[PDB]
């Protein structure tokens, strides 16, 4: 401390120097799935109700058979199917002994609640983003790989990527079914995806021989109308998803049971305080359409 | 009119399709707009990825922006439908009157 | 400095025993950050003689 | 990054270069949509044939 160099007066040893108590924060994501999709109040564990299938054709007269004389078809004699919400449960604790904060500096109590919460907010974001079907809800980006939602190919998977405006109008094409008339979209794009976008040379280029005055005040995140939304939580570059759409007009609800309880225990514990927090949110579609990614396989 | 393009195959929808169209329906038929014209899903979709004079950026529109494409294509308005069958040999666009 | 990411876990749908399926999270583990700090000096001279 | 210009002489600095060297760094990065740029003086008057 004082060491390196001491020279010639004093010299003593090493912890001679005030240190100081200040916290400070880097990097975040922000936060766009766990407060975007409504919230569904229910009083049980799982939720049913019926909803009706389409046509329905009735058949023309054959130009003879006008009379009695049968034969006229008829609709559908099977119909409303149900539809089942689930709801899945998680929960966390962390627990702190006196014997490292006696020794230490008074201060490790409000903080430990702050990074509880925290984790257990990134833990629930990446579970809506990325997740399976076992145990955790399925995710958002393997949403659309059982209605046969993905294409093959967007960008080039490193070797001269480019991710021209033409690619979401193709997106849209893939997706075709049944609302086009903008129901109030939502789409997610990533990191670097995000940064590519501004090399462009397509649409909302460097000149005004393509794009009208948007830009404002220079490269700001605008695309076919909509704004854009990015985010971190993405895997590493690869053959995964980099851009998600989903339609958002009936659906993308979470049911939950309660809000955030956070509380403590120590008795009849020994010695220790110990943090409890619980949850029940969770992400389901009632039908399956309307969601679609890219993906950027390889080219 | 047979053929533009090739069933998305590797060319498709171009803005010049409505210019012949109107060429060859009825001769006398004009008098401005009052024709309509209806356009199938599909093909109002490739039609969106434009590189043609009626774009959503600047290059030949009214200023639309806001929102995704604007009945404006030589006058007429576009009617959407989701009803055409096999895309291959059959018909992705009608125009059609009701002035008579 | 505090630290980074902090990850929980869900449950196992049937287990109630208590039993939390927690995992364990990592209470108050971070790292120390220091400033070390250089001197910058000159000297110059000048004779009576001019 | 590597590369765009190589030497001056026949291929020049434009704009489209620092599009693709933030590509790391900040306009998102840790949250913040500000930056400070710097530039070479004999750099500044090669940015002109663009």
């Amino acid at each position: 401390a004082v060491n390196q160099s001491s020279s010639v007066e004093v010299s003593s040893e090493s912890y001679e120097t005030i240190f100081s108590q200040r916290i400070i924060r880097d990097l975040q994501k922000e936060l766009v799935v766990g407060a975007l999709f409504e919230e569904l109040p229910m009083s049980s564990k799982i939720l049913t109700m019926l909803v009706e299938p389409d046509a329905g054709k009735a058949t023309w007269v054959a130009a003879s058979t006008y009379g009695t004389d049968t034969t006229t078809g008829e609709e559908v004699k099977g119909a409303l199917k149900e539809i089942h919400f689930s709801t899945y449960k998680l929960a966390a604790k962390s627990f702190i002994t006196d014997e490292t904060e006696e020794d230490a500096i008074f201060s490790l109590l409000p903080l430990l609640r702050k990074r509880l919460i925290e984790a257990h907010a990134v833990s629930i974001e990446e579970a809506f983003m990325t997740g399976d079907g076992s145990g955790k809800p399925k995710g958002l980006l393997t949403l659309a790989s059982e209605d046969s939602a993905k294409v093959v190919t967007e960008a080039k998977a490193d070797g001269s990527v480019l991710v021209t405006a033409k690619t979401i109008s193709k997106l849209r094409r893939k997706l075709g079914r049944h609302g086009l008339k903008l129901s109030k979209l939502v789409l997610i794009v990533s990191m670097d995806a995000y940064y590519d976008l501004l090399e462009d040379e397509e649409w909302q280029d460097v000149a005004q021989v393509g794009n009208d005055s948007v830009k404002l005040q220079g490269q700001v995140g605008r695309i076919y109308g909509l704004p854009v939304v990015v985010s971190e939580y993405f895997p590493a570059k690869a053959n995964s998803a980099e851009f998600a759409v989903i339609v958002y007009k009936d659906n993308f609800v979470m049911p939950r049971q309660r809000a955030v309880t956070v509380e403590r225990e120590r008795q009849a514990g020994k010695q220790r305080d110990a943090y409890y927090v619980t949850q029940r949110v969770n992400l389901q579609r009632y039908f399956a359409n309307g969601v679609v990614s890219g993906t950027y396989a390889a080219s």
